[PDB]
């Protein structure tokens, strides 16, 4: 059915392999490879019918599947989303390019990072800015932390320690007309019931491996942004910045898309995030990492986490650079729609044509398909380009009109 | 009415200080220390708590008030905590005492993220710090394949609790009895046909709710078992001392574990391959932001290889040794001096213990800066009473030691 993984096909060059647990719209590779201007027939897709997990990566059936392509391993490398211990061993076993930071990974190092607990710890000691927070160690400590952090704003967040996308986050409100981007539920504050309120907070966001909870002052932000980086033994190249776009608030806020150069890239954001990033470079992580953060109306800057993995808009950025150019951000803007009424790639391309906004190499304007049927923003996932923000906004509203969204 | 293991830290005391102990001090022991030290004894007080120094007590309103009574308005005062927990940092605030350096780091129990064995394997492996082959084991099957792969090189694997200390969480695995395992509690023979339950025996006993990691490593025989202690501030990571870790000598018996019995300081393990890597590792943890005392353990191989085992963001053991050394012989004491502790003297009343040294001819002579001093009269630090011996000469100091063992007996 779904093709939420097909999107990573845009990372592809001649000779490459993609691995998906999903399906591909039969047309989606040729289309992607025609757009990317590469030899479709020189590009492979190896499907599993079960999720892409550690067990798979260790599984030699799985392993020899890849060894068919890599054969000797010479001139082959692995391009993992999460530089896991199995992923390193997979480079070991295939005789493939050694993973960078191999040893950090072999000690499951990339899993200390990708904890919200580790983040605050690291950012307190370093001085990187943080909302007032507590790394909760149990329901008792969860109860106190809300009794204090509720007061500045009337708003508080509770994050499961290992999690992504805003999925392990519950908010705490003193006002039903407060909206919480990056939460799942939102529960109302209640002085007379907080022992019970931290209970439901404990049981829902802790398990056997995760016994730390974070609880922060939630702040209403004027800019919800993040920065994605690439790391090696020499440097951390700043890759890009984007905007976490939310909605579901009419008078809780679900994620809906990403937007191109963030309107948030000054020193007070770049410099503290860059310093933190390098310290992580120092402790060993080799690869892509991104740092979430906000900017407030008054001006205070805050950071939430690093995820040592593909930001999830890395694909957006790759696409832009492969279509528009290394420096694309200077004169271009991209933006992403989800919940587009899904359909065949053919039926998708026609509405984009019927709307007048299909990607068009001449202008550098228009939209491309990253999935006809995905779960991430359940719908078809599009990416749209424009030298002009206002044009981009019209083009999207057309794709609404012509192709159809779901509410 | 029991152990005085806490009483050793009276030797940090200066004028007007307060030491907090859950313990029992020989009622003569304070005055002996201040005396030997030269402090105004009636200035230093000792506040006995009837419970361990738990986070709840640091937060106990009566405990803090009883601390306020001495701290006054905080002005002049600082906290001198072994472990900069969160409750520690919060104490300095409600007593108006000077802020704990690294406050925010502490406020996030950073200290606790450090101090995990798994953490150390991770950071060092990322940094480059020499490690022994090993694995952060997420479960018992992992433990199985680790013991299976890691047993060969030396025939000895070690297995440790993620958050523990004093060699209490380390379980040895041996393919031969006649294995000496410094830094472990028990040693188990590795059979092939019982590597199954081996692995789940270790898993079940070295984990709990809050710990789902077990460290598994190649255990090496070693020319020297050392560590280096540092002090940390915003400006500099500060080298304090190096020290030799002394473990029990087993009569080549089918027992494996060698208990820890003492500490020799001006160590013979300070060169390029131990210092500089350790240096690099310690600076980064200053980058991440720990503030205070920390130490890094390590071994040097018969063939000259080096490996580091862990850091502890807290007082090492030998910090009181080093301290007292500084206070009695001076800052740059390691140039011309040596010291060595003892853990297993027959415990005794202070007067008697002081008789023995005199009888042995080695009670610390202020005039010559030579001889021994009591650190506790009945401590459970390993064995029993703890003493610390000084000399400008290595052989003389040893000769003083067995004099003491002859004179005051030992619990071996
Ligand atoms: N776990 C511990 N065991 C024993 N003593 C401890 C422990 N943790 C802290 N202490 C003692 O607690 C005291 C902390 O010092 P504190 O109570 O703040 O006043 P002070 O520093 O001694 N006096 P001053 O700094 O000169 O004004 C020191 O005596 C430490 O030795
Ligand atoms: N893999 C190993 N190979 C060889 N010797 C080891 C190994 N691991 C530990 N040791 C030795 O055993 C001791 C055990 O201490 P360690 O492994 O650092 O944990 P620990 O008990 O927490 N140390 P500490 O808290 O300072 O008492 C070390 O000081 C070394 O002497
Ligand atoms: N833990 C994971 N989370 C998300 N995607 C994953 C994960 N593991 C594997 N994948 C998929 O497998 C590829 C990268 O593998 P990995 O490095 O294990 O994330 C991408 O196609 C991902 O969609």
């Amino acid at each position: 059915s779904t093709d939420t993984t097909a999107r990573f096909l845009w990372h592809a060059e001649d000779g490459d392999v993609l691995v998906i647990p999903d399906t591909v719209d039969p047309d989606f590779p040729g289309y992607v490879a025609d757009t990317l201007g590469i030899d479709g027939t020189s590009v492979h897709v190896e499907r599993t019918q079960t999720p892409l997990s550690e067990a798979v990566l260790q599984d030699p059936e799985f392993i020899d599947r890849l060894a068919a392509h890599t054969g000797t391993g010479a001139g082959w490398s692995l391009f993992p989303c999460v530089s896991t211990r199995a992923a390193a061993q997979l480079t070991r076993k295939l005789n493939v390019a050694a993973l960078d930071g191999y040893e950090f990974a072999m000690q499951n190092g990339i899993d200390l990072l990708n904890m919200k607990s580790t983040f605050r710890r690291l950012a307190a000691g370093l001085g990187t800015p943080l909302t007032d927070g507590v790394v909760a160690r149990g329901p008792a400590e969860v109860r106190s932390a809300i009794q204090e952090l509720i007061a500045e704003t009337g708003m508080v967040i509770a994050k499961q320690d290992r999690s992504g996308g805003g999925h392990g986050n519950i908010g705490i409100s003193t006002s039903p007309e407060s909206s919480f981007p990056g939460t799942r539920e939102v529960l109302a504050y209640a002085n007379d019931q907080l022992d019970t309120l931290a209970d439901t907070l404990w049981s829902q966001l802790t398990d056997t491996q995760n016994q730390f909870i974070t609880v922060e002052t939630y702040h209403r932000a004027d800019q919800r942004f993040f920065f994605e980086y690439h790391l090696d033994g020499d440097r951390a190249r700043f890759l890009h910045s984007s905007i976490l776009k939310y909605e579901q608030l009419p008078e809780s806020a679900k994620w809906i898309g990403l937007d191109s150069p963030s309107r948030s890239e000054f020193e007070a954001t770049l410099k503290p995030a860059e310093e933190f990033i390098e310290m992580i470079r120092t402790i060993g992580y080799r690869g892509y990492v991104n740092i979430d953060g906000i900017v407030l109306d008054d001006g205070r800057v805050f950071f939430h986490e690093i995820n040592a993995r593909w930001s999830g808009g890395l694909i957006y950025h790759t696409v832009a650079e492969r279509l528009l150019g290394h420096d694309y951000a200077r004169n271009n803007f991209f933006s992403s729609i989800l919940n587009v009424v899904p359909a065949g790639l053919a039926d998708l391309l026609r509405s984009l044509e019927r709307a007048g906004v299909r990607y068009d190499k001449d202008s550098g304007e228009g939209a491309v398909v990253l999935g006809c049927n995905s779960d991430l923003g359940p719908g078809a996932e599009l990416l749209v380009f424009s030298k002009d923000w206002d044009r981009l906004t019209a083009m999207k509203d057309e794709i609404a009109t012509t192709a159809g969204t779901l509410s």
